[PDB]
Protein backbone atom coordinates (compact mmCIF):
# COMPACT_ATOMS: atom_id res chain seq x y z
CA UNK A 1 0.00 0.00 0.00
CA UNK A 2 0.97 3.86 0.06
CA UNK A 3 -0.33 7.04 -0.61
CA UNK A 4 -1.27 8.44 -3.80
CA UNK A 5 -2.03 11.88 -5.80
CA UNK A 6 -3.25 11.64 -9.45
CA UNK A 7 -1.52 9.00 -10.50
CA UNK A 8 1.64 8.40 -8.74
CA UNK A 9 1.44 6.34 -5.54
CA UNK A 10 4.12 6.72 -2.79
CA UNK A 11 5.19 3.60 -1.69
CA UNK A 12 7.90 2.79 2.14
CA UNK A 13 8.07 -0.62 3.75
CA UNK A 14 10.26 1.58 6.18
CA UNK A 15 14.07 0.62 4.50
CA UNK A 16 16.65 3.30 5.57
CA UNK A 17 19.97 3.63 3.42
CA UNK A 18 22.20 5.51 2.12
CA UNK A 19 21.25 7.54 -1.45
CA UNK A 20 22.99 5.09 -3.82
CA UNK A 21 21.70 1.89 -2.28
CA UNK A 22 18.08 4.03 -2.06
CA UNK A 23 18.10 4.67 -5.93
CA UNK A 24 19.13 0.61 -6.15
CA UNK A 25 16.10 -0.27 -4.15
CA UNK A 26 13.34 1.91 -5.75
CA UNK A 27 14.86 1.23 -9.33
CA UNK A 28 14.92 -3.09 -8.72
CA UNK A 29 11.37 -1.93 -8.04
CA UNK A 30 10.76 -0.83 -10.90
CA UNK A 31 10.02 2.81 -9.56
CA UNK A 32 12.34 6.06 -8.54
CA UNK A 33 12.87 7.60 -5.52
CA UNK A 34 10.09 10.22 -4.35
CA UNK A 35 10.25 12.96 -6.47
CA UNK A 36 7.27 15.39 -5.41
CA UNK A 37 6.45 17.89 -7.95
CA UNK A 38 4.05 19.86 -6.45
CA UNK A 39 2.60 20.78 -2.93
CA UNK A 40 0.17 17.95 -2.62
CA UNK A 41 2.52 15.32 -3.57
CA UNK A 42 4.81 17.20 -1.08
CA UNK A 43 1.92 16.38 1.51
CA UNK A 44 1.54 13.19 0.66
CA UNK A 45 5.36 12.32 1.35
CA UNK A 46 5.28 14.20 4.15
CA UNK A 47 2.75 12.33 5.58
CA UNK A 48 4.82 9.18 5.23
CA UNK A 49 7.71 10.70 6.73
CA UNK A 50 5.49 11.87 10.02
CA UNK A 51 4.57 8.39 10.21
CA UNK A 52 7.84 7.17 9.98
CA UNK A 53 9.21 9.34 12.14
CA UNK A 54 12.38 9.23 9.99
CA UNK A 55 13.47 12.46 7.28
CA UNK A 56 13.19 10.73 3.74
CA UNK A 57 15.52 10.91 0.47
CA UNK A 58 14.30 12.46 -2.40
CA UNK A 59 15.44 11.57 -5.99
CA UNK A 60 16.63 15.03 -6.67
CA UNK A 61 20.67 15.89 -6.72
CA UNK A 62 22.99 18.10 -7.82
CA UNK A 63 26.16 16.04 -8.70
CA UNK A 64 25.91 17.60 -12.05
CA UNK A 65 25.78 21.25 -11.73
CA UNK A 66 26.17 22.39 -8.01
CA UNK A 67 23.51 24.49 -6.83
CA UNK A 68 21.00 23.19 -10.06
CA UNK A 69 19.04 20.24 -8.65
CA UNK A 70 17.07 17.69 -10.73
CA UNK A 71 15.34 14.93 -11.26
CA UNK A 72 16.70 11.17 -12.78
CA UNK A 73 15.58 12.62 -16.25
CA UNK A 74 18.17 15.63 -15.27
CA UNK A 75 15.18 18.32 -15.90
CA UNK A 76 15.66 20.94 -13.62
CA UNK A 77 13.15 21.39 -10.65
CA UNK A 78 9.05 22.15 -11.45
CA UNK A 79 8.58 22.75 -7.47
CA UNK A 80 10.78 23.06 -4.78
CA UNK A 81 9.70 23.32 -0.60
CA UNK A 82 12.91 24.51 1.17
CA UNK A 83 13.52 24.97 4.53
CA UNK A 84 14.43 28.01 5.76
CA UNK A 85 18.34 29.43 4.49
CA UNK A 86 18.38 25.70 2.24
CA UNK A 87 19.77 25.47 0.57
CA UNK A 88 23.06 26.34 2.97
CA UNK A 89 31.85 17.39 3.24
CA UNK A 90 29.69 18.60 -0.02
CA UNK A 91 25.53 18.23 0.16
CA UNK A 92 24.70 16.75 -2.61
CA UNK A 93 21.34 15.42 -2.11
CA UNK A 94 18.24 16.04 -0.55
CA UNK A 95 16.23 14.86 2.09
CA UNK A 96 12.47 15.95 3.64
CA UNK A 97 11.17 16.65 6.70
CA UNK A 98 8.10 15.54 8.82
CA UNK A 99 6.89 18.98 8.37
CA UNK A 100 7.75 18.80 4.43
CA UNK A 101 10.21 21.19 4.23
CA UNK A 102 13.66 20.31 2.35
CA UNK A 103 17.30 20.35 3.29
CA UNK A 104 20.69 19.28 1.14
CA UNK A 105 22.77 16.63 2.73
CA UNK A 106 25.46 14.45 2.02
CA UNK A 107 24.47 11.64 -0.34
CA UNK A 108 26.43 9.52 2.44
CA UNK A 109 23.55 9.94 4.83
CA UNK A 110 20.91 6.98 5.60
CA UNK A 111 17.27 8.34 5.47
CA UNK A 112 14.32 6.58 4.78
CA UNK A 113 13.20 5.05 1.51
CA UNK A 114 10.11 6.53 0.07
CA UNK A 115 9.53 4.86 -3.85
CA UNK A 116 7.07 6.44 -6.51
CA UNK A 117 5.37 4.25 -8.91
C1 LIG B 1 23.77 16.10 7.80
C2 LIG B 1 22.72 17.18 7.85
O1 LIG B 1 21.56 16.93 7.62
N1 LIG B 1 23.16 18.40 8.17
C3 LIG B 1 22.26 19.53 8.27
C4 LIG B 1 22.41 20.20 9.63
O2 LIG B 1 23.80 20.58 9.80
P1 LIG B 1 24.50 20.89 11.15
O3 LIG B 1 25.63 19.99 11.33
O4 LIG B 1 23.49 20.56 12.23
O5 LIG B 1 24.79 22.39 11.12
O6 LIG B 1 21.60 21.35 9.74
C5 LIG B 1 21.83 22.34 8.72
C6 LIG B 1 20.90 23.51 8.99
O7 LIG B 1 21.28 24.26 10.13
C7 LIG B 1 21.61 21.73 7.35
O8 LIG B 1 21.89 22.68 6.29
C8 LIG B 1 22.54 20.53 7.18
O9 LIG B 1 22.34 19.98 5.90
CA1 LIG C 1 25.40 20.80 -3.65
CA1 LIG D 1 21.82 21.65 4.01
Amino acid sequence: DGQAVGEKIFKTAGAVKSYSDAEQLCREAKGQLASPRSSAENEAVTQMVRAQEKNAYLSMNDISTEGRFTYPTGEILVYSNWADGEPNQPENCVEIFPDGKWNDVPCSKQLLVICEF
